[PDB]
């Protein structure tokens, strides 16, 4: 449930994301391509749910709708995204 605000420059036509969904909830990041725009984004990771793009609420949206919104961003443009991490195990030391 950790929300993260992302600000990205879309310098080419491909961000490096593969986005999926399980039929409900938020779409999520299934893959981030090595050496891509999104691989270089400090606070985004495989498994993150995409909650908003440019302030637009994407709850309930399918992977093709979320990907369409990213693909429609003009090249050269900056954009924001709110990603939410799933609750996964960790260890303290």
């Amino acid at each position: 449930g950790t929300e993260k605000t992302v600000k990205v420059i879309k310098d080419g036509p491909a961000l490096g994301l593969t986005i999926s969904d399980n039929g409900a909830g938020y779409a999520f990041i299934k893959k981030i391509r090595e050496d891509s725009i999104m691989s270089r984004v400090a606070n985004v990771a495989v498994g993150d749910h995409i909650a908003k793009i440019n302030g637009t609420d994407l709850n309930g949206c399918r992977h093709f709708e979320v990907a369409r919104m990213l693909k429609e961003i003009p090249i050269g443009s900056e954009f924001t995204m709110i990603c939410v991490e799933p609750k996964k195990s960790s260890s303290e030391a």
